[PDB]
C-alpha cells in the first residue's frame, strides 16, 4: 500500500476498523481515528451476526451485507465464508434477483464499470478510470435477460456485482483483480423508462451496428490496458447477442458465456450423478427440455460431447434430445423459427403433434425434464404425475430463476412422485418430508457450481480461449465429488456448505487438464497442480500492513 | 479540492453520488464509476424518505441517516432539513440515547477523534491524524454522564457526534470545521466492561492526576495545531469536572460547558417567555428545582443574573431559589455534602424538614418547580396535583433526559393540572388533548436551541473567551422570537420546525452583543451584523467541483 | 506528514537526501530509495562547500545554490547559515540582477505564484492553486522597478523569491508560509518582448484601470484565503504604483513598501550612526538626495521624524532636506514636475540654480549626500572631492543597485576623500586600504537589514497594520547594536556576518514596541519578549520525521 492516514479506512479493499493493531495504527497515522479498542475479525464477524439475526426480509439483509463490501472486503468474504449456504440465498438468488428489481430504489454507492451508448469512442477513458491496476477477471452484462425476470437495463448490474463475490467467496480469486461491468445501451422496459430512479440511459435498447461496435470497444479497450488473456464472462445477455458474441470472441480473447457454458456443466454433472441411482444404457436415456435458449442449447451441446465421448455418434445422440419453446414442440417444419444452434435437435415430427408440455411427456414419455423457460410453474402437478408413471425414477430438473419464475418446487416434484424422482432446481428449496415420513435434500442446478472453479484454473494457467471441453471436464469434476451417502439423502451436487473446497478441486481439476492439453502457459508447469492451486486462493484473514523494520548489523 | 477519481466518492465531504455533473465526471476521472444516470439532489432526498417511510424502529432509521453522514456529507444535512422536527428525536435525544447504550453493536465506522490515558504525552500526535486543517469547533466528551444514562464510556461518543450535526443542521456551521472528541480513560459501567463489543479501555476510571493531565495536554494540542481560541465545547463530563474544567478554562481558552450554560439560557428562557403569561411579580417567584448538579446550577446562577439585572441583589435572587437532590433538601448543616456552587441556594433548614419532594413543594410552595435529575418520573402525580392547587398556572420544567428519565410526561403535566400548568421538557412529547376539547402543544426545553447559534457567533466573531452574560443574551434572544399565538398554544419555545432560523437570529444578537460588549475580535467590524451571519452559513446545497476554465484574451 | 514513500523526497520541503534515518526509510517506504550510506547534515553541507570552490561565476553559482532550494530545502538553508556573507552576493544584489536579467535563460523550475492581467476575474482559484495552507507572508512584484534595472517583467520574479529566501535565512520565519508573487500585466521592455525565452505576455503594459482592479483582486484573494492579516510587502513596482497602493491599502491590509518604507529605516540607520562619529548640531545637517523617486522620499521622511522626535518642527526639518532628479534641483516653479510628496522638499531656488549634481553640492554645500537614483555613477571623482573639500567628515551613500548602477565605489569614496568619508552602499564592496595604510571597512546600506525583523516581529504579532514608526523603531533598534569598535573600522552597520542574530534582535525590539503601542493582537501577551521570538524562529537543522510509535500500558 502506497496510502497512510485515513484513506486507509476509507477504501474498503484496505479498512480494517477495530483490527487496525496498535503498532499499525500508529506507523500508518491512525491512531486517535479509531476507537481504543483492537479487535480481532472474530469479534467483528460475531457483531455481523448479531444483527443479522434480528433482520427480518431478505431485502433488508441484502442492503446490509452488500454494504460491508464497500466499508471492510476482508470481512464480507469472511461473513460469507462463515456460512455461505444460509447467505447465499441473500446475495445470490432468489434475492439478488429482487435487489436487481429495485436497484435505484435501494441505491447508496455505485459499484463496477459503467459503459453507455453515449461513451461510445471513449471507452478507453471509462476502462482507465477503473483504480486498480493488475485486473484479471471481468463478469459483464447488458442486463437484457436478467435471471428470468427479462429486461432490466441498468438494475441488471447486481447481476456482475454479485456473481464476482463468488468468484472470491468460493474459489478464493482475489476480490481486487475481478471488475463488474454494465453495458448500458438503453432498455425496452418501458416501466423502467418511467422510474424516476432509473440508474441508465432513458431510451429504448439500440440494437443497430453502433450495440456491436461498442461491445467490440469494450473487449479492446479491456484487454489493451489488462491484458489478452484477462478473463472475460458475459452474463445474462439477451438470447441472440449471446451466441453470437460467444462465437465472435471466443478464438480471440480468453471469454465464455456462463448462461450457455457454465449452466451446461452443472446440468450434465446433475446427470452423471443420477447415472448413479439409474445406471440405465444412456442409449434408453431421452431427453425433454422445457425451453430452447441459451441454457437448453448450451446443456444440450455438453450431453451430446458426454455421449459422443463415450461412443455413441453425434448424430444419435442428438436424436435422444427434444425441445419445446413458447411455441411447441422443436419439429422439423414447424412454422416457428429454429435457429443454427436448435436444428440439429429439431427432429420429424412424431405420429401426433404434442398441444402442450404435458402431452409432450406421454407422446415422447421422455425420462428426464430439463425445465429453462424462466416462465413459471409449467411443470404442473400433471406434468409431474405423468412423468412418475412414464418412469420408475424421473429426472426432473427446474432450472430457471428466480425462485417465482421456477418450472416447480422441490415440494410438488418429490410428493408427486412419492418420492421417486431425481430433482434438481436452479435456486434453494429446504429438505422435504412427505406425509410419508421421508426426508429428501434437493441439490441445486446451479452453475455457481462451476464458473468459480472454472475461472480460477483458467486465470491461473494464463489461457488464452476457453474450449467447451473445459466445461465437459469441469462437469466431471463436480460429480466426481459427490459422496454415495449424498446421493443416498437425494443430492445431485455435493453440499452447497462445502461450495469452496468443491471449487478448489474443480479448479485443481482443469488446472490439470489445460495443462495435459497444452492449453495453460503459465511457466514453469507446476509439478503438483493441487499444490500450486491451494497456495494461490485469496483468504479472507487480515494481513499485516505494518511497514518493514528490521536492525542493520 | 486537490483529489480526483475515486478518492472523491469515497470521502463523504465531496461524493455527491449520481449529482456528479457529466462534465464533473469527464475532468474529475469520474466517467464511468457511477452510473450514466445524472440526478439531482432532490431526487436523492425522495429516494431516501421514500426508504425512512419503510423503516420500523428509530434505532434501525439513526442507523440509515448516520450511515449517510458517512456516504454523502451534503444529502446528509439536506435530510435533516427537509424535516428537522421529524427527524430530532432519531438523531438526538431520546434516540440518540438509545444508540450511546449500544454504540458498540451498531458500529460500522468510527466518528471523531479518540484520544485515551494510555495515549498520555502523545495527544498532539493523534490531534496531528485529524485529515481537516481548519477546525473551528471542537465537542469533547469523557463519556461520564452521557444524558441522564450515566457512564457509558466511550459508547458516549454518540453525542459529541450528535451535537456537531446540530452545529451544522441549525447554525449553519461547516462541517469540515467541525471535531468530535472522546477522552477515554476508562470506564466504571461493571456491563461494558465485560462487553465484548465495547470500544474503550478495559479499565475502570482513572481519577488520578493523570486524569486532570491528559485534558491539558488536549487542550494545549488542540489549541497548538488550530487556534487558541478554537471554540472546545465540554460535554457530558461528570459533575465535579465538569464544574472545576470550565472554572480552570474559561479565562484561558473559548470555551464553556453546554450542560451548564446551555442549559441556563434555555431554561430561563423558558422562564422568561412563562412571564409573558403570568405577569406575576419576582417577589412571588419562588423556583425549587430536583436535583443540583451541572444543569440545576448552571440555570440557578443565570436566573440570578437576570433577576439582578432586573433590580433585585444577588442575595434575595439567591433566597428564591431552593434545591432538593438525592438525599434531599438542601439545608444549612445538612449530613449531606454542600459544595461550593451550591452553598449559594443552600438555605437554613426551614419549620419541618422535607421528606419527599411533594412535602418540599406543600411546604415552600414553589411557583415553579424545574427537574435536572435525570432519576425518572420523581414529579409523581401527586407533586403535580399539589402544583394546581398551590399556584393557578405552575411553571412545571420535567428537563431530564432522555425520555424514560424525564420527571414527567406532557399528558400527566396538563391532565394533573387540568390544563393550568405552563410546561417544557428536555425530550419530545407530542400535543396533549383533554377531554373538555382543548389542545396543548408543548415545548421542548433542550439546549439545542442555544449551543448552534451560539457557537456560531463565538466562532465568527472571533471571541476569546465566553461569559455567562453571553448566554443571558442567548436566552433573551430566543425567547423574543416566540410569537403571541405560538404561545397560546402551550408553547413557550419558538417551533422546532424552526430551530434553523431561530438559530441564526440567535447568532445575529450574540454578535452584535459580542462586538457592543469588545469581546468579539474578528476585523473590520461588519456594518450589518445580520448579513454578515447570513453571508456566511453554509449551505447544503451541492457546489460545482469544476477547475477554474476560461480562454485569454 | 500526510505522505509517505518517493512524494517524500521529490518535495524539497520534506527532502533530506541520506540524512533519512534507517528507521525513517524503512517506517515511510523509502527503504531501497536511497543508497545505503547515512548521512548527516554535515556532511551534506560538506559536499557543497566543495562543489561551490570549483566553481568560478556568481550565475553558476546562483544557479547552484537556488537549485538547493528546489531539492532539499533544509540544506538549502544550512549552506546559507554556514557562510551569509559569501552567499548574500549571490543569491542577493549584485548577482539577483544578473539572474532576473537572464532568468528566461536559466530557467529549470518556477518558485513562487504568477497572476496575469489575462486571469482578472479568475485570481482566487489561481490563489487556492498554491500548495500550502497557512500563508503568512508574501512579498509581491510586477517587475517594473527591477533594482535598478529598470522593468523587467515576469523576469522580475527572481526578486520576490530572494527577498523571501532572506526571510529564512535572517529571520527564521518559516519557508513553507512565505509566498512569492508577481504580477504580470505585461512590459514595455523592447528587448524582452522579442525574447523567445521570455517567461510573461508578451503585450506592453496594461496601464488602464484594469491594472488596479487586478491588484485590488490580488489582495482580496490572498487575505480571502490566508487571512486579512497576511503580510504583503510589496516590492519593486514603479514610482507611481509604488506609492499610491502603500497608500490605498496601508489601512485596510498588513502591507508596507520595501522600497520607500524599508530602505529608510536602513537609511536612517546608517545616519544615526554617523553622527556616533560626527555629532556636528542637527541644525547644520544639510542633506541633498541624488534621485527623488520611491527610495529618496521614503528615506527623506523618516529622517524628517526622526529630526521632528528630537526637537525641530516638521516643516524647520523639510528644509534641511535637498532633492536632484533627472531633471535637476527640485525648486519651486521649476519647470518639472513636482508631486505631491516632493512639494515638501522643493524649496525657492537658491542664489543660483545648479546644472549637474556637482554644482548642486557645490552651491548647497551639503553635508549628506544620499544616492538612489539608480542611473550609474554619478558620484563622480569631482563630486567626491568637492564634498571632502565642504566637510571634514562628508556623510556619503551610494545605495542604487545593483553594483554597475551604484552612484560610486568605495575605493572611489575613501581614497578620494582621503579616508574621512563615512561611507555605505547598496552593493557590496570589500574593505579599502589606502597608501598609507589605513583599512576602511564601508558598511552595506540596504533594506535586507530590516525587512527580515520588520516581518518576522509584524507576524509574531498578528499586527494588522504598519505605522512608519514602525520603521523609525527598526532603525533606532539596528544602529543600537553597532558597537565603538565597529564604527572605528568605518562600518555604519552592524557585520553582516552577523545579520540572523541583528535581524532578531530587531524583531525582539519591534515586537516591545508593537505591545506597547496597542499594536498587537496575539494574546496572551508574552512577559518576556526576547523568549517570546527566539522560541519561534524556523531552525534549519533536520526534523524527525518518524510517526510517534510507543507502548501501551
Ligand atoms: N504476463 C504475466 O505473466 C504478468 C504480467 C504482469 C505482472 N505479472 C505478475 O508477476 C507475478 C508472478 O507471475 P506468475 O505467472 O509466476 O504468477 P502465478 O504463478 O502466481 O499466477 C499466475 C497468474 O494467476 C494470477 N493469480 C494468482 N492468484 C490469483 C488470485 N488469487 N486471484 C486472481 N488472480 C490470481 C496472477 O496474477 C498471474 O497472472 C504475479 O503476481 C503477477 O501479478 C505477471
Ligand atoms: N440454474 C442455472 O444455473 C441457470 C443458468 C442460466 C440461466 N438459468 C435460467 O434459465 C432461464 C432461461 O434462460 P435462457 O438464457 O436460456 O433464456 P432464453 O431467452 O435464451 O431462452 C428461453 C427459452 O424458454 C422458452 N419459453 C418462454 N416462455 C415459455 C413458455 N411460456 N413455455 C414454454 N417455453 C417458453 C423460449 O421460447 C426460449 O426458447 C432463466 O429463467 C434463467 O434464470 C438458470
Ligand atoms: N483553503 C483554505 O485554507 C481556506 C479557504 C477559505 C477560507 N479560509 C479561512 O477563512 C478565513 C476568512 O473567512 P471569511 O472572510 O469568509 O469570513 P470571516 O473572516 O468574516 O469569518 C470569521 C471567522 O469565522 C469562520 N467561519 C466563517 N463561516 C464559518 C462557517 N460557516 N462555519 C465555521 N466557521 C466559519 C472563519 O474561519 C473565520 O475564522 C481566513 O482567515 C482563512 O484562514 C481558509
Ligand atoms: N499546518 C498548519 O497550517 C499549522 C500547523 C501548526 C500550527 N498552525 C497555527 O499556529 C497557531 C498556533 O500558535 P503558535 O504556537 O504556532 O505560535 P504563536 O501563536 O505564538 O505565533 C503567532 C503567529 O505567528 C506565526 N508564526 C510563528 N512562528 C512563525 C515562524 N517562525 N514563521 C512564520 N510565522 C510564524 C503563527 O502562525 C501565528 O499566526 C495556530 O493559530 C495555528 O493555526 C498551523
Ligand atoms: N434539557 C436540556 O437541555 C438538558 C441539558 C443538559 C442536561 N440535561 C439533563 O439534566 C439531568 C442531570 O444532568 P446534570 O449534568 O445536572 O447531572 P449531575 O450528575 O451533575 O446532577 C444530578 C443531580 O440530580 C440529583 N438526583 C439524582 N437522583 C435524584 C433523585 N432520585 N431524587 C432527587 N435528586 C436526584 C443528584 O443528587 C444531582 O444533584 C440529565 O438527565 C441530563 O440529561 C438536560
Ligand atoms: N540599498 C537599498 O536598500 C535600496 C532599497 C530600495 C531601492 N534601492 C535603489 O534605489 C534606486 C532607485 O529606486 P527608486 O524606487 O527610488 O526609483 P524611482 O524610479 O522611484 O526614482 C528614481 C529617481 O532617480 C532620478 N534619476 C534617474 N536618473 C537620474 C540621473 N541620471 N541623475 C539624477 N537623478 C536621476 C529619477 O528622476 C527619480 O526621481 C534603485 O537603483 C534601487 O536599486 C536601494
Ligand atoms: O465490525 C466492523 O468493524 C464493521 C462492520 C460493518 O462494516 O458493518
Ligand atoms: O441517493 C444517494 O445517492 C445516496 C443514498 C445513501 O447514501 O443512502
Ligand atoms: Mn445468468
Ligand atoms: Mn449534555
Ligand atoms: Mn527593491
Amino acid at each position: 500500500i502506497k496510502e497512510k492516514g485515513k484513506p486507509l479506512m476509507l477504501n474498503p479493499r484496505t479498512n480494517k476498523g477495530m483490527a487496525f493493531t496498535l503498532q499499525e495504527r500508529q506507523m500508518l497515522g491512525l491512531q486517535g481515528l479509531l476507537p481504543p479498542k483492537i479487535e480481532t475479525q472474530d469479534i467483528q464477524a460475531l457483531r455481523f451476526h448479531r444483527n443479522l439475526k434480528k433482520m427480518t426480509s431478505p431485502l433488508e439483509k441484502y442492503i446490509y451485507i452488500m454494504g460491508i463490501q464497500e466499508r471492510n472486503e476482508k470481512l464480507f468474504y469472511r461473513i460469507l465464508q462463515d456460512d455461505i449456504e444460509s447467505l447465499m440465498p441473500i446475495v445470490y438468488t432468489p434475492t439478488v434477483g429482487l435487489a436487481c428489481s429495485q436497484y435505484g430504489h435501494i441505491f447508496r454507492r455505485p459499484k463496477g464499470l459503467f459503459i453507455s451508448i453515449s461513451d461510445r469512442g471513449h471507452v478507453r477513458s471509462i476502462v482507465d478510470n477503473w483504480p486498480e491496476n493488475h485486473v484479471k477477471a471481468v463478469v459483464v452484462t447488458d442486463g437484457e435477460r436478467i435471471l428470468g425476470l427479462g429486461d432490466l437495463g441498468v438494475y441488471g448490474m447486481g447481476i456482475p456485482v454479485g456473481k464476482l463475490c463468488l468468484y472470491t467467496a468460493c474459489a478464493g480469486i482475489r476480490p481486487d483483480r475481478c471488475l463488474p461491468v454494465c453495458i448500458d445501451v438503453g432498455t425496452d422496459n418501458i416501466a423502467l423508462l418511467k422510474d424516476p430512479f432509473y440508474m441508465g440511459l432513458y431510451q429504448k435498447r439500440d440494437r443497430t451496428q453502433q450495440y456491436d461496435d461498442l461491445i467490440d470497444e469494450f473487449m479492446k479497450a479491456i484487454t489493451d490496458r489488462y491484458g489478452r488473456n484477462t478473463l472475460i464472462q458475459f452474463e445474462d445477455f439477451g438470447n441472440h447477442n449471446a451466441f453470437r458474441f460467444l462465437r465472435k470472441y471466443r478464438e480471440k480473447y480468453c471469454t465464455f458465456n456462463d448462461d450457455i457454458q457454465g449452466t451446461a456443466a452443472v446440468a450434465l454433472a446433475g446427470l452423471l450423478a443420477a447415472q448413479k441411482v439409474i445406471s440405465k444404457p444412456i442409449s434408453e436415456h431421452k431427453i425433454l427440455f422445457l425451453g430452447a435458449g441459451e441454457a437448453a442449447l448450451g446443456i444440450a451441446n455438453l450431453i451430446v460431447m458426454s455421449m459422443v465421448e463415450n461412443g455413441l455418434s453425434e448424430q444419435e445422440a442428438q436424436k435422444k434430445i427434444w425441445m419445446f419453446d413458447k411455441y411447441g414442440l422443436l419439429v422439423k417444419g414447424r412454422k416457428a423459427k429454429i435457429d443454427s444452434y436448435q436444428e440439429p435437435f429439431t427432429h420429424s415430427a412424431p405420429e401426433s403433434i404434442p398441444d402442450t408440455f404435458e402431452d409432450a411427456v406421454n407422446i415422447l414419455k421422455p425420462s428426464t425434464i430439463i425445465g429453462v423457460a424462466g416462465a413459471g410453474r409449467l411443470f404442473t402437478p400433471d406434468v409431474i404425475r405423468a412423468m412418475a408413471s412414464i418412469n420408475e425414477r424421473p429426472v426432473i430438473f427446474a432450472l430457471s430463476n428466480p425462485t417465482a419464475q421456477a418450472e416447480c418446487t422441490a415440494e410438488e416434484a418429490y410428493t408427486l412422485t412419492e418420492g421417486r424422482c431425481l430433482f434438481a432446481s436452479g435456486s434453494p428449496f429446504g429438505p422435504v418430508k412427505l406425509t410419508d415420513g421421508r426426508v429428501f435434500t434437493p441439490g441445486q442446478g446451479n452453475n455457481v457450481y462451476i464458473f468459480p472453479g472454472v475461472a480460477l484454473a483458467v486465470i491461473l494457467c494464463n489461457t488464452r480461449h476457453i474450449s467447451d471441453s473445459v466445461f465437459l471436464e469441469a462437469a466431471k469434476a463436480l460429480t466426481s465429488q459427490l459422496t454415495d451417502e449424498e446421493l443416498a439423502q437425494g443430492r445431485l451436487y455435493p453440499p452447497l456448505a462445502n461450495i469452496q473446497e468443491v471449487s478448489i478441486n474443480i479448479a485443481i481439476k482443469v488446472t490439470e487438464y489445460l495443462y495435459a492439453n497444452k492449453m495453460a502457459f503459465r511457466y514453469p508447469e507446476p509439478e503438483d497442480k493441487a499444490k500450486y492451486v491451494k497456495e494461490r486462493t485469496w483468504r479472507s484473514e487480515y494481513d499485516s500492513l505494518l511497514p518493514d523494520v528490521y536492525e542493520w548489523p
